[PDB]
């Protein structure tokens, strides 16, 4: 990247410690730019979903890959389940979402549980395939929390079939008291939920769609085992792309794992991490591996900043390592450090060909992690890290390794009361993007890259501006 | 009752009010008196649960029953349902408990909203019949609410089969770090629970049983409707006990509706209430009822004493209708206004054949309501009155009667956190009324009637002595 | 009235202190008995709003004479203001009620000042005279406070006809997201509001009527200066009901000015006040009054209890003054100390004709003074009472008096988050008043004098049954 005159800082900056100036700019509307990536992972946004466990499932997989971004699936879970959650994400519709799918027979307390599952605040009731009506969190509020269904489903509800335009659902929905609109298969069945706000972003946003046409999702692998194995079989299974995470991606065990899953010529891009220098970036590309990623340390929960002084700066790791790969024809990846939509932004001018972004996605509804009210009620989900899965490989060996891997920690995640789902946060990082395209004048990503011109700034240049509302930011 | 010499109040007495003088004891354990009823009602101990839908609930039935007291059930209620929860009371073991039996399939909420349906503080897991753990609230805490509960089963549990003397289980559960033993069946199924405290008290109370040997069940009717038809329904269902239960039992229709119970002939005793008079009690008992419930007002959640200056002090009406019962060999309960042991000690020496007890019960695991944490963190529930159910009879119609029915108060019944569940509260009312019985020296609840004397005490006089710790009255 | 027997108490009773027993009901539902007054005041409901300027005001007077109540117009008022009110008050309709009407040329403030005059929650704009749409709460919320009103108005508001069956109304108002429908004149002008609760309440209550059938209003007089050109005055104006109101009624200025009033023929039935004693009450009959009104020191801004020892318990007070007027044909009403509707229900078992409420009133939408939100947020109003004005009479001349008159008490009075309106309170009382009736099987006022019977109890034996939750009553 180019920085300003005079600005040869002798720190390793952050997103903090470093701006974007504005520079030549021809395009008005931030429309006019696209966000879809070079790298092969086919995301039409740069948004990357991490690889926690608390951040990665089924609901945030859809989700953003609707919107057209990808989620990788957490490492070490079993092949069913994930091979479960692929089929599920590739079978969803590329603009209708699915709402939350409730029998008569169910409980209560299946429906309250799931309401905050998913964004649209309001629970859909099937019988037989028929949607009979919608259930929100004010109408389960007062009843037991094991009647039935039943006693809860309200007749007020909006039904469209699939096709419509959005332009005549966001009007339907302009007076309708609930923001949820139930969209119905020609023949009567359930196919799926649009949003007002979904409506419009429908007309917004591309999704990142496969060979076939269903919903990219990406799967994660460690180290440790077969990992040959293990990619196959993930390959095997739908899969969009293969991403070899662990906390040190500068490893002999890295470029061997790297060199196995590069030797099976699955054709899926490979993804690796993590490595915050040029020789780590430039061994993992020649090890096969045609994606690296960059962030370790900077992750939000990631101790290992403090329990070592092992680590560096996101921001100029990522610039380091976007030159280191870009010699060689590869992309990377910003990881973790990713607060502010400023970071995305940031992260993606030094090069990244999209974003990683971790903790602060877990705090959202999509999230595989449960919802819980705090203290003083507010909503807010636990996030944590995934910390010995990351690391190389009976009870007593359990604990021999526990004692001395990194604790799992966990962080009070907040959910802004107002957008609490993730696609607002999906809009708030686009608008954010676009934005610094604008600002540049770039119309595409790469000519983000190139064009855009850095400055460093100190910790007072940080206070000024407004800070975001409650929420909106981890 | 005997009132000492010169107590001769100019106003009405709750319980607050009136105290009770030691007289002449020759029993000297408090397990040489008895607590069996006369009434008919066939309770060993003389607590009878409330008809409150807060209350009245399966679990606080069987649980109740199993402990020697009987539960009325709420009426208006499907007849399927009462049907369905008599089945299940009656089907139960006289002497183990039945845990909260969890399949692997199921959730891990499903199993978090379960534990804290019984006092056991440990759920059971069962799979094709065997119980191959337990799951505790520990255990639940960290984990996501929708995984599999196999990944929360733990295998340290204890087992005993069905029979087994308690003093060897008190024993087992001496060193067990779970309270909650296994019982299993001959053939190794799963029979029931029997909890250490529980297994003390097997041995102390006696349940109470039908003339088929299964625990007994109370169902009530308003006097709305055919009362006649609902009546033989009941009745044809299993039933122990007809309860006919209204917010004012000195009306037309509640003598209507005695009468039409009455000529029915269904041999079970009839409850009918309430009525705070003696010409009342007088007039319930010629109209065929065989028991008088007394109370109306002083109920924890009857806003009628402050909707209307319609009430009476508890402790007067219980001795009057009292009187005006055993004048023409009826019999009488006491009907809310027990919040402490010494409530329901106070009645059934004013003359109650048995006591019946609301809203305090309310606060305990084994109440149909669902268990919540306030903002303090402390186990509670939202206890809430009948309301428009006790009273006389499209949406437009709906709300013309609610609009001035009276509202369905809530209040914020907190459990103790070290004895909450209902077999605490009644070990505690049956120590009180043992102890009653002994410092009076009467071996038998009509002894207790007939040889108490009781005292008239100022505001001071209530002030003295120590108040109960947090939860164990409400 | 008939006491318990030996309920003979050594002090005279309070509310609080006597309650009532039920009896012999042979009525069922509470809409059998009816609440019509037989002292001539012609209010159908026993509620009467008291002469506070606090309390009675031109939204209130219309309300309470709608649904069947009297308002009395505060003493020492221009002539000119009061003949304004009662002009508004009759010229409004007997079923629908008026919304608050502003033109689009108005400000913001206009309106958020004006919202909560009525308990309908929402505004109506008219546009020479078209309704053309309705402002609440949430719309002024995050507006400017001094744009046009125009920018405020949303069309989505329910239409329809005068003479329009509540029925279908209740109907259309069930899915409407505003608990607000225009009501309009057949040539398509604004004649009123009908809100949901309106609409219900309207085929329940029956308003109070005068000879020509417009609503009816009270006015009232001190005792200083010609009461007799004051009373003829407010006769000529539109008047239901002359009340002469100072704080002590057994003065010989107040025996005169009943005279001076009486000699005038005006035919308006006369209440005079106020006497805790027989002695007064009969006199003021024999003065030539019609009504007595009896409390003096039970107001709940009365200091007269605190800077004096004088006063008397509201309830033995009204007892014993219902019988002086019952012997000498006239009728009383109970006057302060009313917080709570069995503080009715109480005094009108005792024998009052109806029930004159104060500060009880005040802390609703449709009292005169201005709703304030506390440090808390909560809704209340600052109640004031009359203080000086119910005595008898330059800076210097005002300095004189206002040194010793008794200190305008102010009192925190807290509405209910939901039943905030008037009619609420109004709901509830009747409510209480006829469950009273039920439970005592009256079917009308005078039976339920008669047939009462009511017994003392202790301090403890009030603490029994469920508290009012905040803001149902003072
Ligand atoms: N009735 C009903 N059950 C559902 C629905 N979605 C999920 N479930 C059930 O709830 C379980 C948990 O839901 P998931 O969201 O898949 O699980 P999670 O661990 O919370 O999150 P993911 O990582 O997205 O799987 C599923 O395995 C289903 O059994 C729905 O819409 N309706
Ligand atoms: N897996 C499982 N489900 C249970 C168990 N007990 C109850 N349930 C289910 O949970 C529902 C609610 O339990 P209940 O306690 O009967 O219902 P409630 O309304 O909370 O209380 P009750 O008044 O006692 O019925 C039941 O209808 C069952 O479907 C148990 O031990 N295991
Ligand atoms: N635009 C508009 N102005 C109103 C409305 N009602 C009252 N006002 C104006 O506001 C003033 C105060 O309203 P009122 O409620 O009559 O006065 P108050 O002293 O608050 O209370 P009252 O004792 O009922 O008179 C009136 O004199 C009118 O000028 C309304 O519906 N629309
Ligand atoms: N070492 C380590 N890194 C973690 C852990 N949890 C998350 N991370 C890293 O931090 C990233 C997310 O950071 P975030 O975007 O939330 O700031 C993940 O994609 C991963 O690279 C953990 O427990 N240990
Ligand atoms: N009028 C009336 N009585 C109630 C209501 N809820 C409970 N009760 C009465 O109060 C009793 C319980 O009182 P507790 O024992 O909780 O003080 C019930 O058995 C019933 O008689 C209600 O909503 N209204
Ligand atoms: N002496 C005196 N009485 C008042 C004052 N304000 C109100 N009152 C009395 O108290 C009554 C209202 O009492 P409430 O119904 O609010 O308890 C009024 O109708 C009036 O009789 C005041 O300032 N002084």
């Amino acid at each position: 990247v180019r920085f300003l005159d005079g600005h040869t800082p002798a720190y390793d900056l952050t997103y903090n410690d470093v701006f974007v100036v504005p520079g030549r700019s021809d395009v008005a509307s931030r429309f006019d730019v696209d966000l879809s990536t070079v790298d092969g992972s086919g995301t039409t946004i740069p948004v990357v979903v991490a690889n926690m466990t608390a951040v990665a499932g089924r609901r945030m997989a859809e989700t953003v890959a609707r919107r057209g971004g990808i989620v990788v699936l957490p490492q070490d879970l079993p092949i069913t389940a994930v091979s479960e959650t692929v089929d599920f994400v590739k079978s969803r519709d590329l603009v209708v979402d699915t709402p939350v799918t409730l029998s008569p027979e169910d409980s209560v307390s299946d429906a309250n549980a799931l309401l905050h599952k998913r964004a649209h605040g309001a629970a859909v009731v099937v019988f037989e395939g028929r949607p009979i009506g919608l259930v929100t969190e004010a109408n389960c509020a007062g009843v037991d929390r094991f009647a039935r269904v039943r006693d809860i489903a309200l007749s007020d509800f909006v039904t469209a079939p699939v096709g419509t335009d959005p332009r005549e659902v966001f009007d339907l929905l302009e007076h309708a008291p609930i923001d949820v609109a139930v969209m119905t298969a020609p023949d009567g069945t359930l196919a799926g939920v649009l949003t007002r706000t979904g409506a419009i972003r429908a007309g917004i946003y591309t999704p990142a769609v496969d060979a076939k046409g269903r919903l990219r999702i990406a799967a994660a692998v460690g180290i440790n085992g077969d990992v040959g194995a293990k990619a196959q079989a993930l390959a095997e299974a739908g899969a969009d792309l293969l991403v070899i995470d662990t906390a040190h991606g500068h490893q002999a065990k890295m470029l061997d794992a790297i060199k196995a899953v590069a030797s099976l010529d699955l054709g899926l891009p490979l993804v690796a991490g993590n490595v915050v220098s040029a020789e780590g970036t430039r061994d993992l590309i020649e090890a096969g591996a045609s994606i690296v990623k960059v962030g370790v340390g900077p992750g939000a929960m990631c101790t290992t900043r403090m329990m070592t002084g092992v680590g560096r700066p996101q921001f100029s790791a990522v610039v380091e390592c976007a030159a280191a790969a870009r010699q060689l024809g590869g992309h990377v990846w910003a990881d973790g450090g990713v607060r502010h939509p400023r970071d995305v932004a940031l992260a993606l001018a030094a090069g990244a060909s999209n974003v990683m972004i971790g903790s602060w996605f877990a705090g959202t509804y999509e999230s595989p992690g449960d919802l819980l009210f705090d203290r003083d009620d507010r909503p807010y989900k636990e996030s944590y890290g995934m910390a010995s899965k990351r690391a190389v490989a009976s009870s007593f060996d359990r604990a021999r390794k526990g004692l001395f891997e990194e604790g799992i920690s966990t962080s009070r995640m907040s959910l802004d009361p107002a957008r609490g789902g993730v696609e607002d946060l999906l809009d708030h990082i686009t608008s954010g993007v676009r934005s610094t395209c604008t600002y540049v004048g770039a119309a595409n990503l790469p000519e983000l890259h190139e064009k855009v011109v850095l400055g460093v700034q100190s910790a007072a240049g940080f206070a000024e501006g407004h800070p975001l509302p409650a929420g909106w930011t981890a």
